[PDB]
């Protein structure tokens, strides 16, 4: 760790504190991740150490490279490759003009490819979000910081606790599903797809209940008709307000029909009815895909 000179704070997260560092020996710039441990009342730090190393062999052009893991003391560090910008800073710097469709489509195609990859290895991300997506000058985009089945260590008290932004969280996770599948990542990606098009978060909930109701008000309240088993779910309540379903024309304009269709299959309430990453790659929406490069101010 002392073999890395910090440059600046590159990011955050519930899992740790991301920094832009330079290898004192190599010279190459990396993205070092500080993960503090709770030696007061620790739990399965060895069960995790193995789940982290399984990520080192997870190489794909659309997945940020985990270079190496260094466990020294009360801290655990993850050395990642560095890209020049996260999709949040880019979207914000594009709120005025809007990310061109060819670029939005290129991005979705790659994300779906990398997501399709890690999925075929029974690996999920669980916490997809624009700040976790890294882009470069050459027009590529990668998925970053794959969350574990159960995070660990010690939460941040300065950044303001553990649970913060739950805008792209799937309804099954909100309804209490403890054994969720690859579908949670697709929902999240579907929410990012929409935000990139409309230039406004699809479902910007403050809390869990608000997130869930924010989804209900737009896609209508789920029932046994559209989501078999929804009412038997751990956190469902018969007293849930019953809202009407809205047209995607009103939800994601001016996305063409090809886009609204694909996004509609990504935001299906029923996890088992939700479109798979590799299935979404064959969608007609990707008929005329290309890889244009972004305009970046670094
Ligand atoms: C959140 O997790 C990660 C992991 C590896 C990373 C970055 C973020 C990351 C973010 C970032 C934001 N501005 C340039 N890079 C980076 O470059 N490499």
């Amino acid at each position: 760790m002392e073999n890395f000179q910090k440059v600046e704070k590159i990011g955050e997260g519930t899992y740790g504190v991301v920094y832009k560092a330079r290898n004192k020996l190599t010279g190459e710039v990396v993205a070092l991740k500080k993960i503090r441990l709770d030696t007061e009342t620790e739990g399965v730090p060895s069960t995790a150490i193995r789940e982290i190393s399984l990520l080192k062999e997870l190489n794909h052009p659309n997945i940020v490279k985990l270079l190496d893991v260094i466990h020294t003391e009360n801290k655990l560090y993850l050395v990642f490759e560095f890209l020049h910008q996260d999709l949040k800073k880019f979207m914000d710097a594009s709120a005025l003009t809007g990310i061109p469709l060819p670029l939005i489509k290129s991005y979705l195609f790659q994300l779906l490819q990398g997501l399709a990859f890690c999925h075929s290895h029974r690996v999920l991300h669980r916490d997809l979000k624009p700040q976790n997506l890294l882009i470069n000058t050459e027009g590529a985009i990668k998925l970053a910081d794959f969350g574990l089945a159960r995070a660990f260590g010690v939460p941040v008290r300065t950044y303001t606790h553990e649970v913060v932004t739950l805008w792209y969280r799937a309804p099954e996770i909100l309804l209490g599903c403890k054994y969720y599948s690859t579908a949670v990542d697709i929902w999240s990606l579907g929410c990012i797809f929409a935000e990139m098009v409309t230039r406004r978060a699809l479902f910007p909930g403050d809390s869990e209940i608000d997130q869930l109701f924010r989804i209900f008000r737009t896609l209508g309240t789920p029932d046994e008709v559209v989501w078999p088993g929804v009412t038997s779910m751990p956190d469902y309540k018969p007293s849930f307000p019953k809202w009407a379903r809205q047209d995607f024309s009103k939800v994601v304009p001016p996305l063409d029909e090809d886009g609204r269709s694909l996004l509609s299959q990504m935001l299906h309430y029923d996890p088992n009815k939700r479109i798979s990453a590799k299935a979404a790659l064959a969608h007609p929406f990707f008929q005329d895909v290309t890889k244009p490069v972004p305009h970046l101010r670094l």
